[PDB]
């Protein structure tokens, strides 16, 4: 409760192997001890003889611990010499040619940034194995209560390289001073605020006013679902058509649900050690923990709350029904665009810069931040449906000179907007398998390398097939032609394809797992990151209900049933969509973490 956990807390994710692996030579000590042959049963000889063998066995293994530690840390150190070497020639030479020239020393400061971090880490990776060692043998003295453990550690630990070596804190200082002298003349104050570092990983408690307003903004938000079902269930006037308020308001709600994923997605990464900082190429210094996501999440999601208990009460007759979305939308649309320092200023800007990385794809370099959101959004499709379907349904359908709006009257309401149109919501319905797809068009050609990318590619084209044919048999069926049963199949041996190419790639690629080289974890890959097995085959079962999906209400459809059929599918499988999208992305950022699965960093 003091150590393990202030070691599995503070180790460097990509180093654990690295490390004096505390759990063991604590679980050896515990066993050993626990397995004496007898106090004063057998003779004093045995007892001498078998506590002799085990004080040689642990000396044995903290000698192999010391060795290994010694090895990386003299490899770490040559590493960030030859490091500094390079960086230092480079600076020499840009400075000399200086006398464009911000963007290169940017670059240069962000190296020597990331530079100063290295040697971070490797201090505290010294600072961390000398702890371990003088505590672990410490619990030695103590269990066999002897005290050749001191002699030891005095003979051995404070001998090695790992601890007598002070060139990293000279390196430390010689970065300092270079960059206080050479980048930013002087002003040794702004320099060290850019060098130094936080806390980071799970060791980093977050500040008691953001659980706190996460905690608040999370029992308002349940007080206010309650109170909005026990409106549903006694307010209302039955004989007016509530599909379009919950067609509008269904895209807030996956919206919300998202950000709850992703912040339970944040915290997941970050427990398991899948460092997301590095692979977002975020800075290590400033991130976004679960919290931030979380009252994110739980601010917009009261909004949401609000505009529906406005639609369902019309607490002001002057102002009609329909406002209400249209001010939260724009309130949603304005937060993220807010030009003012305020409310997560360098989040909401980093997210908008990459929205447009991922809106123009084929002229941008992708990385993995862009190609991370084009996937998310394959399943924030239904939002992109909701906007256009509010947008069309005010400039076309609503009656604004008339006080109610989104709830009409129930007979004969039908309009262009909850149709296949003229084929506009087919397109809004692949935007974003076209973003990934030319995404993986651009890879292809800038890379040449067609195995992961050609393939890839028609992963998405099987969605635009798809949705194609969807929307063909669709227009056929509305207008009563002939020929709808050749489409009605085409549909859905084209939804059996798309099902099966990205199921098969999810787990294969995507994932990593079903490897040749599983070992002990039968069906997994050689080494998981997570804690529990049971995870994995509960989401690869979870990953293959939920893609097959159209199934469930395709039944459905077919009984129809006589209600809006589909409307009830497409409002219970997009939060499943949702789910199935936070649930895969564990296992991409752990594949990508653990072998570079995409091949976003050489």
């Amino acid at each position: 409760m003091k150590f393990a956990e202030h070691l599995s807390a503070h180790i460097t994710p990509e180093w654990r192997k690295q490390y004096i692996q505390y759990e063991a030579f604590k679980d050896m000590l515990y066993s050993a001890q626990d397995q004496a042959p007898s106090v004063e049963v057998t003779d004093e000889d045995t007892v001498k003889r078998y506590f002799a063998k085990f004080e040689e066995k642990f000396f044995q293994t903290c000698e192999k611990e010391l060795a290994k530690i010694n090895t990386f840390y003299s490899e770490k150190l040559a590493e960030a010499q030859r490091r500094f070497a390079t960086l230092q020639n480079e600076l020499q030479s840009s400075l000399d040619a200086q006398k464009v020239q911000h963007r290169n020393i940017k670059d240069l400061k962000l190296a020597f940034s990331e530079f100063y971090l290295s040697l971070i880490l490797l201090q505290n990776y010294q600072n961390l194995n000398f702890t371990g060692f003088r505590k672990i043998l410490k619990k030695h003295d103590k269990i066999l209560e002897t005290s050749r453990g001191a002699d030891w550690r005095v003979a051995h630990v404070e001998v090695a390289p790992f601890y007598t070596c002070k060139k990293i804190n000279q390196l430390i200082s010689e970065t300092e001073a270079v960059v206080t002298n050479e980048l930013e003349d002087g002003d040794r104050q702004k320099a060290m605020k850019r060098l130094r570092v936080p806390p980071l990983g799970a060791a980093q408690p977050a500040p008691a006013w953001t659980t706190f307003r996460v905690g608040l903004f999370c029992g308002i938000f349940i007080v206010l679902n309650i109170t909005l079902v026990l409106a549903a269930v006694f307010k209302l006037e039955t004989d007016r058509s509530i599909w379009p308020l919950i067609r509008i308001y269904r895209g807030g709600f996956l919206l919300i649900e998202f950000l709850f994923l992703l912040g339970i997605n944040t915290y997941g990464w970050r427990q398991a050690g899948v460092n997301h900082v590095l692979i977002f190429e975020l800075n290590p210094r400033s991130n976004l923990s679960h919290q931030h996501l979380f009252e994110i999440a739980g601010f917009l999601g009261i909004l949401w709350c609000l505009s529906l208990l406005a639609c369902f009460f019309a607490p002001i007759s002057v102002i009609p029904t329909y406002v209400y979305p249209l001010a939260l939308y724009g309130f949603m649309v304005f937060f993220l665009i807010n030009p003012t320092k305020t409310f997560y200023y360098k989040s909401r800007f980093w997210l908008l810069k990459l929205l447009f990385r991922v809106f123009t794809a084929p002229f941008h370099k992708v990385g993995f931040a862009d190609f991370w959101l084009a996937d998310q959004l394959n399943s924030l499709s239904v939002i992109l449906m909701d906007l256009e379907y509010m947008i069309c349904f005010y400039s076309l359908e609503l009656k604004w000179d008339e006080s109610k709006g989104l709830l009409p009257n129930n007979s004969e309401e039908s309009g262009i907007c909850h149709k296949y149109t003229y084929g506009v919501r087919a397109i809004v319905q692949c935007i974003p398998a076209w973003l990934r797809f030319i995404q993986c068009l651009r890879r292809y050609r800038d890379t040449k390398r067609a195995f992961p990318h050609l393939v890839n590619a028609g992963k998405y084209s099987t969605t635009f097939f798809m949705v194609t044919f969807a929307a063909l048999y669709s227009t056929h069926k509305e207008r009563g032609h002939s020929d709808t049963m050749v489409f009605f199949y085409l549909w859905i041996v084209f939804y059996i394809i798309s099902s099966c190419y990205t199921l098969i790639w999810d787990l294969k690629m995507d994932w990593g797992l079903f490897d040749k080289n599983a070992g002990e974890n039968t069906f997994l890959r050689e080494e998981i990151v997570y804690p529990q097995k049971a995870y994995y085959y509960c989401a690869i079962i979870e990953d293959v209900i939920l893609r097959f999906a159209w199934t469930i209400q395709i039944s459905i459809t077919s009984t129809t049933l006589l209600p809006h059929s589909g409307d009830i599918i497409a409002t219970v499988f997009a939060p499943l969509e949702v789910f199935r999208r936070f649930v895969w992305n564990f296992f991409r950022l752990e594949n990508e973490h653990l072998n570079n699965c995409g091949e976003f960093r050489a």
